[PDB]
C-alpha cells in the first residue's frame, strides 16, 4: 500500500439535540450533548487511517486546549500527525450543530486555524507530497493551498483525489490536475453546470469532468448509490441498505475508506464496495469521527455480507 | 455589606457570528468565534462579585476541562467558589449561540451538570444559606432545589431574590417565599396571567405579585426602563441611553449589580441606578461574563453622568 497524504480541515464538533430549531430571538434547552472531533480533512484522515492506510496529515489546529486534545486523538487513529501545524494566536476550527426532533440538522462553522493552512506551509511539505502515492483533499482549506498542493503532486507522480465539498465552482486549472473526484449531486452541478437528478444527468456531468481530464469520476447519488465512471464508461453502483441514525461524515468515511482500498491496489468495483461498507457502518453511529469504523469492523461487515 | 449567596447555572458559551441562520439541512461558515463563560447563575454571580459584593456561589460543573477553566476563572472574579461542586461523569453546561448579520441571535442550551444541583446539595449548604444576608436565584436550576433553598432562607432571615428567567409559571408556595422578584414583561405575564405592554399593565401584574407577598417587584420593560414597585407603590425608572452591541447578560448584570447595591444598604432608587449603569456598560461589550463591568468602571460611569 502506497503512502497517502491528506490535506484538510480539523474541527471540534459541538452537537446539541433539541426539540426544534430556535426561532430568531429564541432560546431552547436541548436533550443531548456531544463533543466529537470533526472537520472533513480529519474525518477523511481518520477514515483512511482506521481503514488501514499509511497516511500522513497536513493540517492546522490553534494553540488552545481543544487543539491539543484532537491532536492527541488523531495520533492514536493510525495517522502520522507530524505535518499538523499549531498556529499561535488562533483558535482551532469549530462546528456548532443542532439536530431537531425531526432528525434534521443545521451546521455553523468557524474556520479558525484552518484558514491558516497556506501555500507557504504546503511548499514546506513539498517532499512529503512528492514521495506520497496519493493526495486526498477537500474544499475547507484555502483554495490557493489546495491549488499549490495539487501542482506539486501533478509534478511528482502523486495521484490527486478531490472531494469537492462543500459545493463551489473551481477553476479548470485545478480540475485539470485531478485524478479522482467524488462530488455529490449538488457539487457535480456546481462543477459542470449540469443539474443531476437522474443517471442520465450524472453520466452527462461525469462526461464534463472527464473532458477536464479527470480519469475517475464518482458522483454520489444519495439513496441509489454512486455513479462510477472511468474515462466515459460509467454505471450505478448501489450501496448497502442500513437504518441511518446520523449521516454526518458518511461521505467523508466513504472517501477515506475508498482511497485506502485503491492505494491497496484493489480494483475500483471492490474499492467502492469497501468504501460503501465503511459508510454504511458510519451512519449507524453518532458524531463524525467517533463513528468511523476500523478495518476489522469493515471486513467483518463484508464477510457477513 | 451583608453576604450574598448565588445559586444557579454555569455555562460555557460558544458564540458564532454568521451571515444568516442556516436553514434545515444547511451548513454556513461564520465570520467570528468566541468562547465566553456564561449561564445566568454565573453571569449574576460574576456581576455581583465584580461590582463589589461578598458573594459565595452554589453551582455544579462537570468533570471536564472546560469545567475546570470556568472554575479557575470565577475564582478570580471575586467569588467564593467553595460551594461549586464537580459532578463526576457529567458535562459542564453549554450554550451554542448564532448571531446573524441582522444582529439577531438564537441560543441552544445543554443543561449538563446544572441539572445535578439537587435538594441534597442545597441541604448540604443549609448553614451557608442560613448565615447569608440574601440569596439570589434564577430558573436554570431544578425547581425543587430552588424551592428547598428558598425555604431555608425564609426560615433564617435570608432575603430571597428571584430572577424568574427563563419564563415559566411557578407555584404560589415558592412565590410566597420571595422578597425581590425581577421579571421582564414576558415573565411577568407568565407569572401573573396578565399581558404587560404598558405601565398600566405592569402595575396590575406587579399588584398580583405583591399579593403573593413579594414586597419588591421590578419588571424590566425593555427600552423604557423598569417598573419599580414596593408594596403597591410603583413608578417607571428609565435606564441609560447607550448603543448596544450585544445585549446578552444585560439582565443578569442588572440583577447582580442591583443586589450588590441593596446589600450595601443603598436606597432602592440609587440601587436601581447602579444596576442600570452596570447593564448599560455590559451591552457595549461582547460575550456574557467578559462584558460584566467591575465596581471601578461602574462608579466612573456614574461620576461622568
Amino acid at each position: 500500500a502506497g503512502s497517502l497524504v491528506v490535506l484538510g480541515s480539523i474541527n471540534a464538533d459541538h452537537i446539541l439535540n433539541l426539540q426544534s430549531f430556535p426561532t430568531p430571538g429564541e432560546t431552547v434547552t436541548g436533550n443531548h450533548y456531544q463533543v466529537a472531533f470533526g472537520g472533513k480533512g480529519a474525518n477523511q484522515a481518520v477514515a483512511a487511517g482506521r481503514s488501514g492506510a499509511n497516511i500522513a496529515f497536513i493540517a492546522c489546529t490553534g494553540d488552545d486546549s481543544i487543539g491539543e486534545s484532537v491532536r492527541q486523538q488523531l495520533a492514536t487513529d493510525n495517522i502520522d500527525i507530524t505535518p499538523v501545524s499549531v498556529i499561535k494566536g488562533e483558535s482551532t476550527g469549530v462546528a456548532l450543530i443542532f439536530v431537531n426532533g425531526e432528525g434534521e440538522n443545521v451546521i455553523g462553522i468557524h474556520a479558525g486555524a484552518n484558514a491558516a493552512l497556506s501555500p507557504a506551509l504546503v511548499e514546506a511539505q513539498r517532499e512529503r507530497i512528492a514521495n506520497a502515492s496519493a493526495l486526498l483533499m477537500q474544499l475547507e482549506s484555502p483554495l490557493e493551498s489546495v491549488m499549490a498542493a495539487a501542482k506539486i503532486a501533478h509534478q511528482n507522480k502523486t495521484i490527486v483525489a478531490l472531494n469537492p465539498a462543500p459545493a463551489r465552482e473551481l477553476p479548470d486549472e485545478l480540475l485539470a490536475l485531478v485524478d479522482i473526484i467524488t462530488p455529490n449531486e449538488t457539487e457535480a452541478e456546481k462543477l459542470t453546470g449540469i443539474r443531476v437528478e437522474n443517471d442520465e444527468d450524472a453520466a452527462k456531468a461525469a462526461q464534463v469532468l472527464h473532458e477536464k481530464g479527470i480519469r475517475t469520476v464518482l458522483i454520489t447519488l444519495g439513496s441509489r448509490g454512486v455513479w462510477a465512471s472511468v474515462n466515459g464508461e460509467g454505471q450505478r453502483v448501489p450501496g448497502f441498505r442500513v437504518q441511518a441514525v446520523d449521516t454526518i461524515a458518511a461521505g467523508d468515511t466513504f472517501n477515506g475508506a475508498l482511497i485506502t482500498a485503491l492505494l491497496e491496489e484493489k480494483p475500483l468495483p471492490e474499492a467502492i464496495r469497501f468504501a460503501h461498507a465503511a459508510a454504511a457502518i458510519a451512519v449507524t453511529r453518532k458524531g463524525a469521527q467517533p463513528s468511523v469504523p476500523w478495518r476489522e469492523e469493515i471486513d467483518a461487515f463484508l464477510d457477513r455480507q
